[PDB]
């Protein structure tokens, strides 16, 4: 139990756009599509203000617990409803139950996690695909750093993939979870300050599209966590994957560059990886 009715007016007031009615939300509890430490991810059916079922993912927030952490639950509410772009989750809304814990409401995603989707045996992406789906979390990374947002915690598991095989930057805000380490995907200026920036996003993104290019292979897997930091500065990286073309290897490389002003912004990515997309020809998604 959590007393709505005295939280704070002028913020609850600013929320209302983002709550959801607990009575036109129906989450299947029995039915589990996730695990987070701070939640699992359930199949949803939200109905919409002219009465439509829509089909969508729910992520309960247990350890949301005192007035501080429900108030910085209705903030990254607010921060996530102002963004819209083709390749970054949409938050549908909350729902604050009566009794029962705080909801996320979020779009289904039919294919799951990008991590998942590339390392099933089932699924044939070819190697314009697999930049591609690279091409487009840049994309939705340069509409973030436009926003002034500085994810955090950029990975293939931390994006989903649609019905129509878009890609959506995911694992931000409500959506912040550990989801079934962050270390091996962190700029080596974070690792050592533990402070982020958009160019540490970069990083991330390198390591991201290395990801792509193994479909999904464990990064540093011979490299223990707490040896990482040693690690890189010896100069050591990721290695050339089998199916990754020297010219986007190099885009990997800089992204890596230990210096964070010498790293391309999101803006140069998109370009050169638009570039190198357009000489690969042949695609199933
Ligand atoms: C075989 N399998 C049957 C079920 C199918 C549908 O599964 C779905 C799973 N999740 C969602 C969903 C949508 C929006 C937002 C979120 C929350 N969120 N979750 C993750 C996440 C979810 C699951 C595993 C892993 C990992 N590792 C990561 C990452 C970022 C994020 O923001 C989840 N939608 C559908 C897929 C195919």
């Amino acid at each position: 139990h959590i007393d709505l009715s005295a939280l704070n007016p002028e913020l609850v007031q600013a929320v209302q756009h983002v709550v959801i009615g607990p009575s036109s939300l129906i989450v299947h509890f029995n039915e589990v599509i996730g695990r987070g430490h701070f939640g699992c991810v359930y199949h949803g059916t939200l109905l919409d203000n002219d009465g439509k079922k829509i089909h969508c993912a729910v992520k309960s927030l247990n350890r949301i617990t005192d007035i501080g952490e429900v108030s910085q639950f209705l903030t990254e509410g607010i921060i996530m409803k102002d963004f819209s772009h083709p390749n970054v989750l949409s938050l549908l809304g909350i729902c604050l139950r009566s009794e029962g814990s705080p909801l996320v409401v979020l779009p289904y995603m039919k294919h799951g996690d990008l991590r998942n989707f590339i390392r099933n045996e089932t699924h044939n992406p070819t190697v314009k695909d697999l930049i591609g789906f690279g091409l487009q979390v840049a994309k939705g990374m340069k509409y973030l750093a436009s926003k002034k947002f500085v994810h955090r915690d950029l990975a293939a598991r931390n994006c989903m993939l649609d019905e129509k095989f878009t890609v959506k930057v995911a694992d931000f805000g409500l959506a912040r979870d550990m989801y079934d380490l962050p270390v091996k995907w962190m700029a080596l200026e974070s690792l050592q300050t533990q402070k982020f920036t958009t160019k540490s996003d970069v990083w991330s993104f390198g390591v991201l599209l290395w990801e792509l290019m193994t479909r999904g292979a464990p990064p540093y897997p011979d490299v223990n966590t707490f040896d990482i930091t040693v690690y890189l500065l010896q100069g050591r990286r990721l290695l050339q994957p089998e199916y990754c073309p020297d010219p986007l290897y190099e885009v990997m490389l800089k992204c890596w560059h230990p210096k964070a002003e010498m790293r391309p912004s999101f803006s140069e990515l998109v370009s050169r990886i638009s570039a190198i997309f357009s000489t690969f020809i042949g695609e199933h998604y």
